């Protein structure tokens, strides 16, 4: 209100950020008008470009300009493994580990309390990808948390004898803690799922 | 990442505070569930770099020639509030401040080329001289420029028959000394008040 109407709506639409709250739009707005009027520009199109011109990819339904994704897109990958995630962040950071396999992206995961079902998170078209690869091996990537536990075991379940192989991603402490410093229920976890060797 | 997806990513870091990392997950959260978020900011965006300018009275960011300040007539006439930003008028608004402002352009900064002409004070001059102010409030940050910056425009305004005066500084309130810095608290020493 202090604002004239323009910068008051500048700060408003600055807050669809994800993580940028009032206080921090407020001084991003200023910011952009006081010192940098052409870089404001170039991310405006940017912003129309990317929001005008990125679809989905056809097959794993990842956030992609072409029909079929980078990932989608390169032979030289591992038409074997398929990595099933939550959502095109979480492809991002399977990427960062150096994994080279094929990926689908569910739209999150199961809920109940949200009425969300197979249907609304995308598992008819997971079943397609199926069968429409040549994959040995399903890698269940969903987050682990209760809800990413219930969608991998009903994935599980529905994709049980058609000879896939079907792994969880592992459970346990994180490296370089101390287990004096671990969170409890994840140490607890970590020696439940203790492994031989 | 596609073209389209990375040059989004490096424009977002453009923002203040925001880095690689921070970029990366905006630009894609954007694009998973706000497609049309993303188009009214850009919108939002081009109006405002295009259209907004400078209230000809105070020199604050503003579309209008008259910010929403200066374009109040029920307020106090008799007293200037000296800041260094617009984000300044903004804090000094939600205190329930009544009079007017006058926004320099930052502080003097000289070994940046920032000197009186660069930050405003001209302008301050000609807001003076066509006002009718009793007191000017300087309002400029409590640092070393800002600091600096009050001393000049002090300096500048004596003898006119004005009230000059500065907002009070020193050991925040709230503030327990023993959790004080130790140079706050020598300069709020040396600087203690009748009571
Ligand atoms: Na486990
Ligand atoms: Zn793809
Ligand atoms: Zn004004």
């Amino acid at each position: 209100m202090s604002f004239s109407p323009l910068i008051r709506q500048l700060i408003e639409s600055l807050r669809i950020l994800p993580g940028v709250g009032q206080k921090s739009a407020q001084r991003m707005a200023l910011m952009l008008l006081e010192r940098d009027r052409s870089g404001g520009l170039k991310l405006a199109q940017a912003l129309t470009a990317a929001m005008e011109g990125v679809g989905h990819c056809r097959q794993c339904r990842t956030l992609s300009e072409e029909e079929l994704c980078p990932q989608c897109a390169d032979p030289r990958r591992d038409d074997s493994l398929l990595c099933v995630v939550e959502g095109p962040l979480d492809v991002f950071a399977v990427e960062q580990t150096g994994y080279r396999g094929r990926y689908f992206v569910l739209k999150g995961h199961l809920s109940p309390l949200d009425g969300l079902g197979p249907e609304a998170i995308g598992i008819p078209e997971l079943e397609a990808r199926i069968r429409d690869g040549a994959f040995s091996e399903v890698i269940l990537a969903t987050n682990p948390t209760v809800e990413g536990e219930a969608t991998a075991h009903y994935i599980a379940q529905l994709l049980a004898g058609r000879g896939l192989t079907l792994s969880r991603i592992a459970h346990g402490v994180p490296l370089g803690g101390e287990l004096e410093l671990v969170d409890g229920g994840t140490l607890a976890h970590a020696l439940a799922g203790r492994r031989p060797i």
